[PDB]
C-alpha cells in the first residue's frame, strides 16, 4: 500500500464517510488518465489504491469530491472538489499518505511521506 | 498598530464578525495577567489593542473565544476557546498579525509577522 | 476587483512574495481556457486578475505554483501546486478572496466570498 | 484508550516524533492540574494517556511543546506551544483524538470524536 487517503471533517468532528476519491497518473501527452478511485471507509479511510509494482515515478492527481460528500449532507460548500497534485519519487523506500481537513469553505492538504 | 487580530468562518467563508478576543502576558511572578481586550469588527478585525509604548518584550497569550462565537450562531463546538502564545519583541519591536480560521471541531492559526 | 488571490508562507510567516497564479474557466466544451495570470506583490496579494463585466459565471479553477515558491527559496516541497477549484457568480456577482498558506508538505486554502 | 493525540510535521511531511504532551484538567478553583502526559512516538502518536474510568467530564487542557521540537531540529518557531482546550462530554459511547499539524508560524488542530 503505497499510496492511502485519508479525510476529516472539521464541522462534525469525524471521519468523512463515503468521499469518493480518483487518482488519476500524467500521461505522457500531458493528459490526466485514470489510475485508481475508491470511496472512504467508516474511518474516512481509504486503503488498496495501487501496489508497489504499479506505483511507478511519476505526477501524480488525487481528486477528492468534496462537493459531493458536503451536499449528502445539507451543507452548501465552496469548492468543486479538492485536487492533490504531487510527483512521487523513487528515494528509497516509501509511503504516500494523502490526508485532507474538510471545512465547506476551506480545506487543508498535507503529504506523510514514511519508512 | 503592533498587535492585530483576524478571524474567518471556514464554514460560512466569511469574516467571523463579533468575535472577543483576550490578550494577556505572562507576569514577573508567572501570572497570566490581563493585557488587552476587544472584538472582531464586520470584518473579522481587530484592531487598537496596544501601542508601541505599551507591547513591550515578554510572552504573550491571544485568547479567541471561538465558543461564544459558534454558541451565538446555534453550533455546539469541540473547542473552549482557541490560544495563541509567543515570545514577542525580544529582538526590538516587530507587527504580529495573528490569524485564526474556524471550524465547529477545528482552528488553525497563523503569525504573520514583519518589521 | 472581484477576484483576489493571497497567500502567506507559514515557515516564515510572511506574505509569500512573487508567486505565479494562473486563472482558467471550463469552457462550453469541458477544456480549462486560460482566463488570467498574475504573481503576489510584497504584501502576498495579487489584484487586478479581472473585472466585474470579464467576471461571468463559471467553474474557475486558480493555480497557485507553490512548487517554484519554494524551490527558489532552496525547498523540494511536496505538491506541484495547490488548485483551487469553484463555481462563480451563479446568484449573481459575488467578491472572491482565495487564501492559501503554504508549507513545505502542506496547504490550507479557504475562500471568503461576499456581496 | 478514550484520549489520544496525533501529530504530524508539515515541513518535514512526517509524524512529528517526540513532542512532548501534558494533559491537564480544570480544578474546581479554577487552576490547571496535571492529568497525564508523555512524549509522542515513532508514528506521531500518544496511546495510553488515560482510562475511561479515570477520564471524567469536565475541562481539559492538551499542551503539545512545540517549541522544543522545532528547536530541536534547528528551526526558528513562532509559538511557545500549542494548547487545545475542550470540554470531555458524556453523551454517548466516544474516543477522542486530538490531531495537530505543525508548521514553525502556524498550526491546525482538529478533534476526531468517534463510536
Amino acid at each position: 500500500c503505497p499510496l492511502m487517503v485519508k479525510v476529516l471533517d472539521a464541522v462534525r468532528g469525524s471521519p468523512a464517510i463515503n468521499v469518493a476519491v480518483h487518482v488519476f497518473r500524467k500521461a505522457a501527452d500531458d493528459t490526466w488518465e485514470p489510475f485508481a478511485s475508491g470511496k472512504t471507509s467508516e474511518s474516512g479511510e481509504l486503503h488498496g489504491l495501487t501496489t508497489e509494482e504499479e506505483f511507478v515515478e511519476g505526477i501524480y492527481k488525487v481528486e477528492i469530491d468534496t462537493k459531493s460528500y458536503w451536499k449528502a449532507l445539507g451543507i452548501s460548500p465552496f469548492h468543486e472538489h479538492a485536487e492533490v497534485v504531487f510527483t512521487a519519487n523513487d528515494s528509497g523506500p516509501r509511503r504516500y499518505t494523502i490526508a485532507a481537513l474538510l471545512s465547506p469553505y476551506s480545506y487543508s492538504t498535507t503529504a506523510v511521506v514514511t519508512n
